[PDB]
């Protein structure tokens, strides 16, 4: 499925080229602009453990998930991945534990050394 396709054909967007954050663009956005550190960003997302044992959607809240980019308000893989996205874009990310919750995890919700998958839609971003 989606996670396996990202393993096989996904772009490595880490600085370290360690395959810790892999990306496929599923729908292209608009304009050239991508968000800067500090920008307020608005997204819809669906997320799961790679084996599918916990599943979370912003659609379950009916409302966008909102955060300031690059302030570590989310896991490092989102700061990395969303910074690459254009307004309107939908992308898949597959993420190793080092760019998510690591060997400590976040129990009971996230186990130790968990790989994560997300589908992300970038709705908008606005300057500080
Ligand atoms: C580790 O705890 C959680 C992880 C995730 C979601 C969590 C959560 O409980 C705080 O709550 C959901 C269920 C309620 C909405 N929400 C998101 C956040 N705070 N509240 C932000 C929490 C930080 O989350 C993240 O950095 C990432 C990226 C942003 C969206 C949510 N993220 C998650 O890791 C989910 C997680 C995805 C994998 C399946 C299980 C949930």
């Amino acid at each position: 499925g989606a996670p396996a396709t990202v393993t096989e054909q996904g772009e490595d967007i880490t600085s370290k080229k360690d395959r810790g954050v892999l990306k496929i663009v599923k729908r292209v956005g608009n304009g050239e602009e991508t968000p800067m550190i500090g920008d307020k960003v608005y997204v819809h997302y669906k997320g799961k453990l790679s084996n599918g044992k916990k599943f979370d959607s912003s659609h379950d809240r009916n409302e966008p998930f909102v955060f300031s980019l690059g302030k570590g308000q989310v896991i490092k893989a989102w700061d990395i991945g969303v910074a690459t996205m254009k307004k309107g874009e939908i992308a898949h990310l597959l993420i190793k534990p080092e760019y998510a919750y690591g060997s400590a995890g976040s129990l009971p919700k996230i186990p130790s050394n968990a790989t994560l998958f997300f589908e992300i839609e970038l709705l908008d971003f606005k300057g500080e």
